[PDB]
DNA sequence: CCTGACTCC
DNA sequence: GGAGTCAGG
């Protein structure tokens, strides 16, 4: 059953060949300036494993790796191209990256190693990484010879899979999706991810000690009005003293207990005073635990530094996600909370941040998928878009939209940019199901186009099993067929949604494809750093800020051509906070 | 590991 | 909705 290679002492020139499957095995869940643990190549001349101290040593193996004709095929390029990185060596050459083959084609199987991807295809002579490296505290390297057979194995399977993955992705017609698109964004993101974001680490430790403060002093008045000490923190305990002890109304349950959510405490605040401390505990708790010390927790202490890893092969609608720390989630729509903010400054002296963001992408490419007259020409004349569908759902002038009317118009906006339920929408609105239905409905009567495409869409995912997006994303939805109400709902939401989410998705993708190339052009230092979903964050010597106004807002608006306008707006400063 | 809660898009 | 992190259990 074994599989023969060579255990090379050193290199040779056969390993060395213009077209070969490489692993260069990181197995550390963080790749930043971790360990390489082992090496393979297999090529037409055969299979190698290869020691790091030694491979990495030698030049003509270092030159080969950054030799952009020597063609590579692997599965995660961007973990080895980072953690070569940290140890100055380029990876050039890179073809095909089977995790993203396999991610493109179907998202839902959630492949994260080679032998997940090789199930695809009916190739199973490769172990799961899982099995050789073990889990959680058990997790350790095995001894050379059953390390090296298991690199030469995902060698030897990216070897044999990349034309059966090309060829389906071809069929799909997503090719160029992978070669033109997710391909070389693994470069740029590889790119962000190393240079990493500065962190005021003087600063987070400030705001640490005084929410600190005032976190000890509401604590302690959460006891004095509960007339006990409790752990505010424990679901249960809370529970008991809100609704046994002090007997507020049970609003509603979790499948396990009592719902504590910050929705049910603002409808309790009224019956007593220990509701709003409680609130406040848990507002100041989330920003002392999650952003100050957590935060803090991944600094690299080299140089005040956070490095995220962009997982690019995860979700279901074509996002990237953010990793140790997210930093997609940072504070931003309350004042105390934005504050954090402050924290993340410029890398260099006299350098400065640059944010840039679509103005309602998903609603722009709705109108144009959906060839929608209304909405069209409301992103056409660039409407607050809040307030004219209030204007149309309520059939009144402008200067009658109250307040309230623009805030239920933008809630029906946000569920159909997310693509939630009625339930939903009737839970953020605090209203009926009935009443969530009858918005959706007055929203339809005003964007008959919107309705008619997600009818459409609907039958064509029931039809061929999936929808796509503008770039040729898909997304299988099996559930569509369900007999069961709630799931089936659950895949017709998706299938409306994913082409919006999964289309600005690709969308941005592209314009950072784009950006990049543009930066490079102009001789601009300005970097990348984040991305946010529907933005765009760089660090740049203040001397091309005015440049980066004109240049990123047109790349970004000209990524792609829709029948509506796309529309970037940008700010800069000092700090992440001041870019605002 | 699971639940519940909460932060962003 | 759907990502990730924290805390509790
Ligand atoms: N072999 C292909 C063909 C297309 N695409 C993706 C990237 C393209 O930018 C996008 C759109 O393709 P087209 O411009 O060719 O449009 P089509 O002719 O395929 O029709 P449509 O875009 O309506 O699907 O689809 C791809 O990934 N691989």
């Amino acid at each position: 059953a074994k599989m023969a290679f060579t255990l090379a002492d050193r290199v040779t020139e056969e390993m060395l060949a213009d077209k070969a499957a490489l692993v260069v095995e990181v197995v550390e869940e963080n790749y930043h300036d971790a360990p390489i643990v082992g090496i393979a190549v297999v090529n037409e001349h055969g299979r190698f494993f290869l020691r790091p101290e030694t491979a990495l040593a030698d030049p003509q193996f270092v030159a080969w790796l950054g030799d952009e004709t020597k063609k590579k095929s692997m599965f995660d390029s961007k973990r080895a191209a980072v953690a070569l990185k940290w140890k100055g060596i380029e990876l050039c050459g890179v073809s095909f990256d089977l995790l993203l083959a396999a991610y493109l084609l179907d998202p839902a199987q959630g492949v994260d190693d080679v032998a997940a991807a090789a199930k695809m295809k009916q190739y199973e002579a490769v172990r799961p990484d899982e099995a050789v490296y073990g889990k959680g505290a058990k997790r350790a390297v095995p001894d050379e010879p059953v390390l090296a057979e298991h690199l030469v194995r995902k060698a030897a399977a990216i070897w044999e899979l990349e034309r059966p993955f090309l060829d389906e992705l071809r069929r799909n017609e997503q090719d160029r999706l992978l070669v033109e698109l997710e391909q070389p964004l693994s470069s740029i993101l590889a790119e962000m991810e190393f240079a990493g974001v500065k962190v005021d680490t003087k600063r987070l430790e400030q705001m640490g000690k005084e929410l600190a403060e005032q976190l000890g002093t509401v604590e302690q008045r959460i006891y004095e009005l509960a007339g006990q000490e409790f752990n505010i923190n424990s679901p249960k305990q809370l529970g008991v003293i809100l609704f046994e002890k002090l007997q507020l109304p049970v609003l509603k349950k979790t499948k396990t207990g009592y719902s504590t959510s910050a929705d049910v405490l603002e409808k309790l605040a009224p019956y007593h005073e220990i509701v709003e401390n409680i609130l406040h505990y848990r507002q100041l708790g989330k920003l002392q635990s999650t952003y100050i010390e957590g935060l803090l927790k991944v600094v690299r202490p080299a140089t005040k530094k956070v490095h995220t890893i962009f997982n690019q092969a995860l979700t279901q609608t074509g996002r990237l996600s953010s990793t140790e720390p997210n930093l997609q989630n940072i504070p931003i729509r309350l004042e105390e909370g934005r504050k954090i903010r402050q924290a993340f400054v410029p890398s260099e002296s006299d350098w400065l941040i640059f944010a840039a963001d679509y103005s309602q992408i998903a609603l722009r490419v709705l109108a144009h998928i959906a060839e929608d007259d209304n909405l069209m020409e409301a992103f056409r004349r660039d409407l607050d878009i809040h307030t004219k569908t209030a204007m149309d759902i309520f059939q009144v002038s402008e200067d009658e939209v109250t307040p309230n009317m623009r805030r239920q118009a933008k809630a029906v906006n946000f569920g159909i940019v997310y693509g939630i339920s009625d339930y939903g929408l009737a839970q953020n609105l605090n209203i009926s199901r009935k009443e969530a239905a009858e918005f959706i409905e007055r929203y339809f009567e005003s964007f008959p186009g919107v309705k008619r495409y997600m009818e459409n869409i609907v039958q064509e995912a029931k039809q061929k099993g999936y929808v796509t997006t503008l770039l040729h994303r898909r997304r299988y939805l099996p559930d569509i067929t369900s007999r069961n109400f709630n799931v089936r709902s659950f895949a017709e939401r998706m299938a409306m949604n994913t082409p919006i989410q999964g289309s600005a998705a690709d969308i941005i993708k592209k314009a950072m494809i784009d950006l990049n190339a543009r930066l490079k052009e102009e001789r601009l230092q300005a970097h990348l750093l984040l991305q946010v979903h529907d933005e765009l964050i760089l660090e740049a010597p203040k001397e091309e800020m005015e440049r980066l106004c004109r240049l990123v807002p047109e790349v970004m608006e000209q990524a792609v051509t829709l029948r509506v306008p796309l529309k970037v707006d940008y700010h800069y400063g000092s700090t992440w906070y001041d870019a605002k």
